């Protein structure tokens, strides 16, 4: 019910996620593991079928809170790349000049990952299901004050199609107000039409009363995400600021010049 430039562009996104998101995680290798607040176990499945299990330490006001760092920045790095390749794919992003494309890139980095791994995230077994590699939560409602744990909770409740995920990493991508953006007025216009072709696809596919204000609550959880990434960029710098970690592709988009 939709125009053929909101059908195109659909398509296009689509596309670009498909061409980009490794959703069985087969192509994430030779990561680092942790030598032999809330925490994660780590489970491997081999492809004989054994399985290794990790499950953390607990705080003794020492190092080992930080073993599961490294083979998280290799996680991270690896699903940044893929996010790097999935905008360089789409039109909009292409066209726009290379220094927006970075400043673009550099401000959603962040958000355009967490909305790939909710599309991963089990709300029933609070894990994320990447491929033969599992993260699940270490044991309730304490939980859910972590402000980007109950994002993920919340935003699964919503059961979105993929390709209103896909929206949301356009509408989120294409923000004109990320620090260094100068086609700030190009970027917004491409933000709305982002946005009205996903209200336009709620309204078209989405009849049931459950969805009433749905295309609002998603824009606000957008808003909520964009202010989560300043609060989570921040923790990163003061964790890499006291025991390093990040590796150079983190280093790029969290803006950590080496000097
Ligand atoms: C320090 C840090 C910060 C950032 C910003 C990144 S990033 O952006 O570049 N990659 C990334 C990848 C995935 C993220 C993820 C970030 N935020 C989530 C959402 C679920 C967790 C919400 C936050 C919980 C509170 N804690 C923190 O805010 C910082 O805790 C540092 C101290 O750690 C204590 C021991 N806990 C660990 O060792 C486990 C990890 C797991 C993950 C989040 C957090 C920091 C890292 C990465 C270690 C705690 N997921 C979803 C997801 C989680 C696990 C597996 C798969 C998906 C990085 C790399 C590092």
């Amino acid at each position: 019910g939709l125009t053929e430039e909101q059908r195109m562009m659909i398509r296009e996104l689509m596309d670009a996620q498909m061409k980009t998101f490794d959703t069985t995680f087969s192509h994430f290798k030779n990561f680092r593991l942790p030598g032999v607040s809330l925490k994660v176990s780590l489970q491997l499945r081999g492809e004989d079928g054994s399985v290794w299990n990790y499950k953390p330490p607990a705080d003794s006001g020492g190092k080992e809170i930080f073993s599961l760092l490294p083979h998280m920045a290799d996680m991270s790095t690896y699903m940044f790349k893929g996010i790097i390749s999935f905008a360089k794919v789409i039109s909009y992003f292409r066209d726009l000049p290379i220094e927006d494309q970075i400043s673009l890139l550099k401000g959603a980095a962040f958000e355009l990952c967490q909305l790939r791994f909710n599309t991963v995230f089990n709300a029933e077994t609070g894990t994320w299901e990447c491929g033969r590699l599992s993260y699940c939560l270490e044991d309730f409602q304490q939980l859910l004050l972590e402000p980007m744990l109950k994002f993920h909770y919340m935003l699964k409740k919503l059961q979105l199609h993929e390709e209103e995920y896909v929206l949301m990493q356009a509408i989120s991508l294409f923000s004109p107000d990320r620090p260094g953006v100068l086609q700030h007025r190009v970027v917004d216009q491409l933000q709305e039409q982002f946005a009205i072709t996903l209200k336009s696809y709620i309204e078209c596919n989405r009849p049931q009363p459950a969805h009433r204000f749905l295309f609002l609550k998603i824009m606000a959880m957008l808003t909520e995400l964009r202010s989560i990434n300043a609060q989570h960029t921040q923790r990163l710098l003061r964790i890499q600021d006291i025991h390093p970690f990040a590796t150079p592709l983190m280093q790029e988009l969290f803006g950590i010049t080496g000097s």
